[PDB]
Protein backbone atom coordinates (compact mmCIF):
# COMPACT_ATOMS: atom_id res chain seq x y z
CA UNK A 1 0.00 0.00 0.00
CA UNK A 2 1.60 3.35 -1.03
CA UNK A 3 2.81 5.77 2.02
CA UNK A 4 3.96 9.30 1.94
CA UNK A 5 5.95 10.64 4.82
CA UNK A 6 4.69 8.71 8.20
CA UNK A 7 1.12 7.74 6.21
CA UNK A 8 -0.27 5.00 4.53
CA UNK A 9 -2.75 6.31 1.71
CA UNK A 10 -6.41 4.99 1.31
CA UNK A 11 -9.05 6.04 -0.23
CA UNK A 12 -9.56 8.87 -2.33
CA UNK A 13 -12.51 11.47 -0.94
CA UNK A 14 -12.53 13.67 -3.78
CA UNK A 15 -10.64 14.84 -7.29
CA UNK A 16 -10.71 18.11 -8.87
CA UNK A 17 -8.56 21.12 -10.35
CA UNK A 18 -5.01 20.85 -9.21
CA UNK A 19 -6.15 19.16 -6.05
CA UNK A 20 -7.02 15.35 -4.88
CA UNK A 21 -7.90 14.24 -1.23
CA UNK A 22 -7.07 10.77 0.46
CA UNK A 23 -8.52 9.22 3.35
CA UNK A 24 -5.04 8.42 4.95
CA UNK A 25 -3.66 7.17 8.50
CA UNK A 26 -0.52 7.99 10.88
CA UNK A 27 1.31 5.04 11.02
CA UNK A 28 2.97 6.20 14.27
CA UNK A 29 -0.55 6.88 16.05
CA UNK A 30 -2.84 5.12 14.24
CA UNK A 31 -5.19 8.49 13.76
CA UNK A 32 -6.99 8.27 10.60
CA UNK A 33 -6.46 12.08 8.45
CA UNK A 34 -7.18 13.31 5.20
CA UNK A 35 -4.12 14.97 3.19
CA UNK A 36 -4.89 17.01 0.25
CA UNK A 37 -2.15 16.40 -2.88
CA UNK A 38 -1.43 19.08 -5.04
CA UNK A 39 0.58 18.13 -8.08
CA UNK A 40 3.29 21.21 -8.98
CA UNK A 41 4.21 20.41 -11.82
CA UNK A 42 0.44 21.58 -13.21
CA UNK A 43 1.37 25.26 -11.81
CA UNK A 44 3.01 27.88 -13.14
CA UNK A 45 5.57 29.98 -11.11
CA UNK A 46 3.18 32.89 -9.77
CA UNK A 47 0.46 30.00 -8.87
CA UNK A 48 3.39 28.01 -7.13
CA UNK A 49 3.62 31.44 -4.63
CA UNK A 50 -0.33 32.12 -4.51
CA UNK A 51 -0.59 28.20 -3.30
CA UNK A 52 2.60 28.60 -1.16
CA UNK A 53 0.81 31.72 0.36
CA UNK A 54 -2.79 30.09 0.98
CA UNK A 55 -0.78 27.13 3.06
CA UNK A 56 0.64 29.88 5.18
CA UNK A 57 -2.74 30.83 5.89
CA UNK A 58 -4.14 27.01 6.79
CA UNK A 59 -1.12 26.97 9.29
CA UNK A 60 -2.60 29.73 11.56
CA UNK A 61 -6.01 28.91 11.41
CA UNK A 62 -6.46 27.12 15.24
CA UNK A 63 -10.33 27.03 15.71
CA UNK A 64 -12.28 23.59 16.96
CA UNK A 65 -14.86 24.15 13.61
CA UNK A 66 -12.54 24.28 10.89
CA UNK A 67 -10.59 21.91 9.53
CA UNK A 68 -6.88 21.66 10.98
CA UNK A 69 -3.14 21.25 9.65
CA UNK A 70 -1.31 19.19 11.08
CA UNK A 71 1.59 18.39 8.93
CA UNK A 72 3.10 19.92 5.25
CA UNK A 73 5.46 17.31 3.07
CA UNK A 74 6.74 18.36 0.47
CA UNK A 75 8.81 16.57 -3.01
CA UNK A 76 10.01 18.34 -5.68
CA UNK A 77 6.72 16.93 -8.15
CA UNK A 78 4.24 17.13 -5.02
CA UNK A 79 2.88 18.81 -2.39
CA UNK A 80 0.90 17.16 0.22
CA UNK A 81 -1.15 18.85 3.47
CA UNK A 82 -2.30 16.35 6.20
CA UNK A 83 -5.36 17.43 7.59
CA UNK A 84 -7.97 16.60 10.28
CA UNK A 85 -10.42 13.95 8.77
CA UNK A 86 -13.90 14.29 9.48
CA UNK A 87 -15.71 11.15 9.22
CA UNK A 88 -18.94 11.96 8.68
CA UNK A 89 -18.77 13.60 5.73
CA UNK A 90 -20.38 16.78 3.68
CA UNK A 91 -23.37 18.62 5.30
CA UNK A 92 -24.57 18.46 1.52
CA UNK A 93 -24.88 14.63 1.35
CA UNK A 94 -26.11 14.96 5.10
CA UNK A 95 -28.89 16.94 3.80
CA UNK A 96 -29.89 14.82 0.90
CA UNK A 97 -30.15 11.68 2.76
CA UNK A 98 -31.44 12.61 5.55
CA UNK A 99 -33.79 15.57 4.41
CA UNK A 100 -33.59 19.59 6.73
CA UNK A 101 -32.27 19.40 10.20
CA UNK A 102 -34.71 20.79 13.28
CA UNK A 103 -33.98 24.02 14.38
CA UNK A 104 -32.31 22.87 17.33
CA UNK A 105 -29.54 20.67 15.54
CA UNK A 106 -29.46 23.37 13.35
CA UNK A 107 -29.14 26.11 15.56
CA UNK A 108 -26.01 23.92 17.50
CA UNK A 109 -23.98 23.74 13.97
CA UNK A 110 -24.60 27.29 13.00
CA UNK A 111 -23.10 28.33 16.43
CA UNK A 112 -20.32 26.65 15.23
CA UNK A 113 -20.07 27.96 11.63
CA UNK A 114 -20.79 31.36 12.72
CA UNK A 115 -18.10 31.29 15.67
CA UNK A 116 -15.63 29.53 12.54
CA UNK A 117 -15.68 32.47 10.01
CA UNK A 118 -15.92 34.90 12.86
CA UNK A 119 -13.11 33.96 13.95
CA UNK A 120 -11.50 33.50 10.48
CA UNK A 121 -12.80 37.65 9.50
CA UNK A 122 -10.75 38.65 13.11
CA UNK A 123 -7.92 37.82 10.86
CA UNK A 124 -9.18 39.58 7.55
CA UNK A 125 -9.58 36.12 5.80
CA UNK A 126 -12.66 35.61 4.03
CA UNK A 127 -13.50 32.33 2.92
CA UNK A 128 -15.12 33.54 -0.25
CA UNK A 129 -16.69 29.73 -1.36
CA UNK A 130 -18.54 29.14 2.01
CA UNK A 131 -20.96 26.25 0.30
CA UNK A 132 -22.81 22.96 2.22
CA UNK A 133 -20.10 20.54 0.33
CA UNK A 134 -17.55 22.37 2.34
CA UNK A 135 -19.25 22.01 6.11
CA UNK A 136 -18.21 18.53 7.22
CA UNK A 137 -18.77 16.32 9.87
CA UNK A 138 -17.16 15.14 12.22
CA UNK A 139 -17.39 11.36 14.08
CA UNK A 140 -19.78 13.48 16.67
CA UNK A 141 -21.86 15.39 13.93
CA UNK A 142 -19.43 18.76 14.92
CA UNK A 143 -18.92 21.58 12.10
CA UNK A 144 -15.79 21.46 10.62
CA UNK A 145 -15.20 23.79 7.46
CA UNK A 146 -13.02 22.96 4.55
CA UNK A 147 -10.48 25.10 2.39
CA UNK A 148 -10.66 27.91 4.75
CA UNK A 149 -7.81 30.76 3.16
CA UNK A 150 -7.51 28.37 -0.05
CA UNK A 151 -8.79 29.66 -3.76
CA UNK A 152 -11.03 27.31 -5.60
CA UNK A 153 -7.77 25.42 -8.14
CA UNK A 154 -6.43 24.59 -4.94
CA UNK A 155 -9.60 22.72 -3.80
CA UNK A 156 -11.15 19.72 -5.21
CA UNK A 157 -14.41 21.40 -6.45
CA UNK A 158 -18.28 21.28 -5.81
CA UNK A 159 -20.79 20.12 -8.20
CA UNK A 160 -21.86 22.74 -9.50
CA UNK A 161 -18.75 25.31 -8.96
CA UNK A 162 -18.55 28.16 -11.59
CA UNK A 163 -16.63 31.65 -11.50
CA UNK A 164 -14.31 30.05 -8.87
CA UNK A 165 -17.28 29.43 -6.57
CA UNK A 166 -20.77 27.82 -5.80
CA UNK A 167 -23.22 29.79 -7.45
CA UNK A 168 -26.30 29.08 -5.12
CA UNK A 169 -24.05 30.92 -2.70
CA UNK A 170 -22.49 33.92 -4.23
CA UNK A 171 -23.34 37.36 -2.67
CA UNK A 172 -25.72 39.21 -5.12
CA UNK A 173 -22.57 41.78 -5.56
CA UNK A 174 -20.75 39.16 -7.43
CA UNK A 175 -23.17 39.09 -10.07
CA UNK A 176 -23.36 42.76 -10.41
CA UNK A 177 -19.89 43.44 -11.13
CA UNK A 178 -18.90 44.48 -7.76
CA UNK A 179 -16.22 44.08 -5.52
CA UNK A 180 -15.84 40.45 -4.53
CA UNK A 181 -13.01 40.69 -0.88
CA UNK A 182 -14.92 41.62 2.09
CA UNK A 183 -16.60 39.75 5.03
CA UNK A 184 -19.66 40.58 3.94
CA UNK A 185 -19.85 38.09 0.74
CA UNK A 186 -19.35 35.69 3.15
CA UNK A 187 -21.90 36.50 5.85
CA UNK A 188 -24.35 36.49 2.49
CA UNK A 189 -23.67 32.57 1.95
CA UNK A 190 -24.06 31.81 6.20
CA UNK A 191 -27.73 33.19 5.16
CA UNK A 192 -27.95 30.53 2.04
CA UNK A 193 -26.18 27.95 4.42
CA UNK A 194 -28.77 29.07 7.38
CA UNK A 195 -31.65 28.48 4.61
CA UNK A 196 -30.83 25.00 3.44
CA UNK A 197 -30.07 23.66 7.25
CA UNK A 198 -33.59 25.00 8.50
CA UNK A 199 -35.45 23.53 5.04
CA UNK A 200 -33.40 21.47 3.16
CA UNK A 201 -33.49 23.26 -0.08
CA UNK A 202 -31.19 26.27 -1.45
CA UNK A 203 -33.34 29.90 -1.36
CA UNK A 204 -31.87 30.85 -4.77
CA UNK A 205 -32.01 28.38 -7.53
CA UNK A 206 -32.39 27.96 -11.38
CA UNK A 207 -32.15 25.91 -14.46
CA UNK A 208 -28.98 28.05 -15.79
CA UNK A 209 -26.95 30.25 -14.43
CA UNK A 210 -28.77 33.46 -15.54
CA UNK A 211 -31.95 32.00 -13.91
CA UNK A 212 -30.18 31.68 -10.87
CA UNK A 213 -28.66 35.32 -11.06
CA UNK A 214 -32.10 37.05 -11.65
CA UNK A 215 -33.36 34.93 -8.31
CA UNK A 216 -30.17 36.13 -6.22
CA UNK A 217 -30.46 39.61 -7.57
CA UNK A 218 -34.17 40.46 -6.53
CA UNK A 219 -33.30 38.83 -3.12
CA UNK A 220 -36.59 37.10 -2.46
CA UNK A 221 -37.05 33.62 -1.22
CA UNK A 222 -39.60 31.15 0.29
CA UNK A 223 -40.54 31.02 4.22
CA UNK A 224 -41.32 27.62 5.00
CA UNK A 225 -44.77 27.22 6.78
CA UNK A 226 -42.69 25.26 9.34
CA UNK A 227 -40.10 27.96 10.16
CA UNK A 228 -39.89 29.60 13.60
CA UNK A 229 -40.43 33.62 13.25
CA UNK A 230 -37.08 34.05 14.88
CA UNK A 231 -35.59 31.78 12.55
CA UNK A 232 -36.96 33.95 9.66
CA UNK A 233 -35.80 37.06 11.41
CA UNK A 234 -32.44 35.96 11.70
CA UNK A 235 -32.10 35.35 8.12
CA UNK A 236 -33.49 38.73 7.82
CA UNK A 237 -29.45 39.85 9.04
CA UNK A 238 -27.99 38.06 6.19
CA UNK A 239 -29.65 37.89 3.09
CA UNK A 240 -29.54 41.58 2.76
CA UNK A 241 -29.17 42.88 -0.74
CA UNK A 242 -27.17 45.73 0.05
CA UNK A 243 -24.43 44.39 1.67
CA UNK A 244 -23.49 47.49 4.17
CA UNK A 245 -27.30 46.73 5.35
CA UNK A 246 -26.37 42.86 6.34
CA UNK A 247 -25.50 42.32 10.14
CA UNK A 248 -21.54 42.06 10.85
CA UNK A 249 -20.98 38.34 12.48
CA UNK A 250 -20.51 40.05 15.83
CA UNK A 251 -23.77 41.68 15.47
CA UNK A 252 -25.58 38.50 14.91
CA UNK A 253 -23.38 36.52 17.59
CA UNK A 254 -26.43 37.95 20.32
CA UNK A 255 -29.11 37.43 17.69
CA UNK A 256 -32.03 35.61 20.00
CA UNK A 257 -32.77 32.55 17.87
CA UNK A 258 -28.61 31.65 17.67
CA UNK A 259 -29.08 31.96 21.40
CA UNK A 260 -31.77 30.11 21.99
CA UNK A 261 -31.33 27.23 24.85
CA UNK A 262 -27.69 29.29 25.42
CA UNK A 263 -29.23 31.77 27.82
CA UNK A 264 -26.23 31.56 29.88
CA UNK A 265 -24.08 30.97 27.21
CA UNK A 266 -24.50 33.27 24.35
CA UNK A 267 -21.96 33.27 21.50
CA UNK A 268 -18.94 35.11 21.44
CA UNK A 269 -16.03 35.93 19.52
CA UNK A 270 -13.39 32.36 19.70
CA UNK A 271 -10.74 33.39 21.54
CA UNK A 272 -7.61 31.43 20.61
CA UNK A 273 -6.08 29.10 23.90
CA UNK A 274 -2.35 28.76 23.72
CA UNK A 275 -0.86 25.49 22.79
CA UNK A 276 0.19 23.64 25.42
CA UNK A 277 3.29 21.93 23.88
CA UNK A 278 4.38 20.59 27.70
CA UNK A 279 2.44 17.61 27.95
CA UNK A 280 4.88 15.00 29.47
CA UNK A 281 2.47 11.97 28.95
CA UNK A 282 2.98 12.39 24.98
CA UNK A 283 6.30 13.61 24.89
CA UNK A 284 7.28 10.27 26.47
CA UNK A 285 4.97 8.55 24.42
CA UNK A 286 7.34 10.65 21.39
CA UNK A 287 10.59 9.72 22.96
CA UNK A 288 9.45 6.17 22.67
CA UNK A 289 8.98 6.47 19.16
CA UNK A 290 12.60 7.81 19.17
CA UNK A 291 12.09 11.46 18.82
CA UNK A 292 14.13 13.27 21.67
CA UNK A 293 12.77 15.66 23.88
CA UNK A 294 15.17 18.51 22.46
CA UNK A 295 14.21 18.34 18.87
CA UNK A 296 10.25 17.54 20.09
CA UNK A 297 10.14 21.77 21.90
CA UNK A 298 12.19 23.06 19.06
CA UNK A 299 9.62 21.30 16.45
CA UNK A 300 6.98 22.56 18.86
CA UNK A 301 7.59 25.68 19.98
CA UNK A 302 8.46 27.24 16.23
CA UNK A 303 5.37 25.14 14.97
CA UNK A 304 7.13 23.81 12.05
CA UNK A 305 4.35 21.71 10.78
CA UNK A 306 6.86 18.54 10.42
CA UNK A 307 6.40 14.98 11.55
CA UNK A 308 7.07 16.03 15.21
CA UNK A 309 4.53 18.36 14.90
CA UNK A 310 2.32 15.93 13.50
CA UNK A 311 2.85 13.47 16.10
CA UNK A 312 2.22 15.63 18.90
CA UNK A 313 -1.15 17.49 17.81
CA UNK A 314 -2.36 14.04 16.17
CA UNK A 315 -1.90 12.35 19.54
CA UNK A 316 -3.65 15.20 21.36
CA UNK A 317 -6.68 13.64 19.32
CA UNK A 318 -9.13 10.65 20.85
CA UNK A 319 -8.67 7.68 18.76
CA UNK A 320 -11.42 5.63 16.96
CA UNK A 321 -12.29 1.66 15.97
O1 LIG B 1 -15.93 15.61 -2.56
C1 LIG B 1 -15.98 15.03 -1.49
C2 LIG B 1 -16.83 13.78 -1.34
O2 LIG B 1 -17.26 13.54 0.01
C3 LIG B 1 -16.34 13.80 1.01
C4 LIG B 1 -16.38 13.12 2.19
C5 LIG B 1 -15.45 13.42 3.18
C6 LIG B 1 -14.49 14.39 2.93
C7 LIG B 1 -13.52 14.80 3.94
C8 LIG B 1 -13.42 14.33 5.22
N1 LIG B 1 -12.45 14.98 5.92
C9 LIG B 1 -11.95 15.89 5.10
C10 LIG B 1 -10.94 16.85 5.31
C11 LIG B 1 -10.61 17.69 4.31
C12 LIG B 1 -11.28 17.60 3.04
C13 LIG B 1 -12.24 16.69 2.84
N2 LIG B 1 -12.58 15.83 3.86
N3 LIG B 1 -14.50 15.06 1.77
C14 LIG B 1 -15.37 14.78 0.83
N4 LIG B 1 -15.32 15.48 -0.38
C15 LIG B 1 -14.39 16.61 -0.54
C16 LIG B 1 -14.87 17.91 0.15
C17 LIG B 1 -13.76 18.97 0.18
C18 LIG B 1 -14.19 20.45 0.22
C19 LIG B 1 -14.53 20.99 -1.19
C20 LIG B 1 -15.89 20.53 -1.75
C21 LIG B 1 -16.07 19.01 -1.80
N5 LIG B 1 -16.12 18.39 -0.46
CL1 LIG C 1 -4.84 1.49 7.47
Amino acid sequence: QPHIGNYRLLKTLGKGNFAKVKRARHILTGREVAIKIIDKTQLNPTSLQKLFREVRIMKILNHPNIIKLFEVIETEKTLYLIMEYASKGEVYDYLVEHGRMKEKEARSKFRQIVSAVQYCHQKRIVHRDLKAENLLLDADMNIKIADFGFSNEFTVGGKLDTFCGSPPYAAPELFQGKKYDGPEVDVWSLGVILYTLVSGSLPFDGQNLKELRERVLRGKYRIPFYMSTDCENLLKRFLVLNPIKRGTLEQIMKDRWINAGHEEDELKPFVEPELDISDQKRIDIMVGMGYSQEEIQESLSKMKYDEITATYLLLGRKSSE
